[PDB]
C-alpha cells in the first residue's frame, strides 16, 4: 500500500507526543535543568523528524528515505524514554525502579546510537532497516515497562496496574521473539514484519495503559473517560494487523497494515497524551 507515507504519519505523531511530554515534565517540574533538557531534545527530536519528512517527500519509495525516517522515529522513542524515566523518577524518588527505568532508557538510547551508526555504513541494506526497527521496538518496551510502573504508583490497590505490568512484560516477551528472528536472516522480510508486530503489540498496550493513567488522574473528566474505549479500538485493530503479519510474515500488505495500526494507535496515545498535559495543569 503506503509504507513510505505511512512511516511519514507516525514520524510526525511521535514529534508531537515528545514535544507534549516534555510540556508535562516542565508542569511537575517547572524549575528542573531536566525539564528544561527534555523541551531542548523533544525540539531537537522534532527538527530531525521535519528534516525526514522533507527528504522523503523528495525521495519517494526509496530505501533511504525509509531509513531516515526509520533513524528519526528512533531517536525520537530515546528522548521520549529518557524523558518519561525522569517523570517516573519524579513521583518516586528513592524507589529502585525509578533507578531501573533510568537505567533502561539509558541502554535503549544507546542500542539506538548503535543502530543508525551501521545504518549509516550500509543505507542501501535491509539489514540496516530491521536493525533500527529492532531499537524502536526495544525503546517501545522500556517505555511500556515505565509507564506501567507509574501505572502502579498512582493506585497500587489496583487490578489495572498489573495487568499493565503483565502486558508490558508480554509485549517484551514479543520483542525478545522479533530480535532472535531478525538475527537469523535480517535480509527477509520476515524480520521487518515479526519486529513491525512487536512494535504494534507494543504501542497497544501503551494506549490502554495511558488511557487508565488519564482516568485514574481525572476521574470527572470525560475526555479521559473516552480514552479507554479509543485505546482498545485500536488495540484491536493492531491485533488484527499482527494476525496477518503471522500469517504471512513476507506479505508486504501484512507490513502496510500493521504500520496503519502503529500510526493509529500513536494518534489515539498522543491525544491522551494531551489529555494528561492538560489534567496535571
Amino acid at each position: 500500500m503506503e509504507i513510505a507515507a505511512t512511516l511519514q504519519e507516525i514520524a510526525k505523531t511521535l514529534a508531537e507526543i515528545a514535544i507534549t511530554l516534555a510540556e508535562i515534565a516542565k508542569t511537575l517540574k517547572p524549575e528542573s535543568e531536566e525539564a528544561k533538557k527534555a523541551e531542548e531534545e523533544a525540539e531537537k527530536a522534532a527538527k530531525e523528524v521535519e528534516e525526514a519528512i522533507k527528504y522523503a517527500k523528495e525521495h519517494p519509495n526509496s530505501l533511504e528515505a525509509v531509513a531516515k525516517t526509520l533513524q528519526a522515529i528512533a531517536k525520537t522513542l530515546a528522548t521520549i524514554a529518557k524523558t518519561l524515566a525522569y517523570i517516573a523518577k519524579t513521583l518516586k524518588p528513592e524507589s529502585e525502579e525509578a533507578e531501573k527505568a533510568e537505567e533502561e532508557a539509558k541502554k535503549a538510547a544507546e542500542r539506538t546510537e548503535k543502530a543508525i551508526k551501521y545504518a549509516q555504513a550500509h543505507p542501501n541494506s535491509l539489514e540496516a532497516v530491521a536493525k533500527t526497527l529492532l531499537a524502536i521496538a526495544w525503546t517501545l518496551a522500556v517505555i511500556a515497562w515505565t509507564l506501567a510502573y507509574i501505572a502502579k504508583t498512582l493506585d497500587p490497590e489496583s487490578e489495572e496496574a498489573e495487568k499493565a505490568k503483565k502486558a508490558a512484560e508480554e509485549a517484551k516477551k514479543k520483542v525478545e521473539e522479533a530480535e532472535k528472528i531478525a538475527q537469523k536472516d535480517p535480509e527477509s522480510l520476515e524480520a521487518v514484519a515479526k519486529t513491525l508486530a512487536a512494535i504494534a503489540a507494543t504501542l497497544a498496550v501503551i494506549a490502554k495503559t495511558l488511557a487508565y493513567i488519564a482516568k485514574t488522574l481525572d476521574p470527572k473528566s470525560e475526555e479521559a473517560k473516552k480514552a479507554k474505549e479509543k485505546a482498545e479500538a485500536a488495540a484491536k485493530k493492531a491485533a488484527e494487523a499482527i494476525e496477518k503479519a503471522e500469517k504471512d510474515p513476507e506479505s508486504l500488505e501484512a507490513i502496510a497494515e500493521t504500520l496503519k495500526a502503529i500510526a493509529d494507535t500513536l494518534k489515539v496515545i498522543a491525544e491522551t497524551l494531551k489529555t494528561i498535559a492538560k489534567t496535571l495543569k
